[PDB]
C-alpha cells in the first residue's frame, strides 16, 4: 500500500482524494503510477 510518503512521490495529492477522479482516470493514473 502506498504509504503517505511514497504516495507523495507518486500521484501528487492523497490516495483518498486520488479516488475522486473518474474510475478510468483511476486505473490509469494507477498503472501510470502508484503501482510500484
Amino acid at each position: 500500500m502506498l504509504s503517505d510518503e511514497d504516495f507523495k512521490a507518486v500521484f501528487g495529492m492523497t490516495r483518498s482524494a486520488f479516488a475522486n477522479l473518474p474510475l478510468w482516470k483511476q486505473q490509469n493514473l494507477k498503472k501510470e503510477k502508484g503501482l510500484f
